[PDB]
């Protein structure tokens, strides 16, 4: 019921990943929405395509307990997806 926030990083190494995935899945496992954010510094060029596949990555991973509730976006300087659980 409720909207738990998972934070990545645009240089998210593997671990971190995995973790930050895991939490995901626990969330959602739970019965909880989870909104998965990248709060990008800087201006590079590549920021828009990095966070996509970041959050695309974590998307698909979840597939199996989630849908998407709303696709990644941006939000000023955030970029945010929110996935939904499939059952409750």
């Amino acid at each position: 019921i409720n909207v738990k926030e998972v934070r990545l990083s645009p240089t998210i190494e593997e671990h971190d990943f995995n973790t930050k995935l895991r939490n995901a899945r626990k969330f959602l496992e739970k019965g909880d929405k989870v909104k998965a954010t990248i709060r990008f510094k800087g201006r590079a060029i590549t920021h828009k395509e990095i966070g996509q596949r970041v959050l695309d990555r974590l998307s698909e991973a979840c597939a199996d307990i989630a849908v998407v509730e709303t696709a990644p976006k941006m939000d000023g300087r955030n970029m945010f997806l929110v996935l939904a659980p499939k059952n409750d």
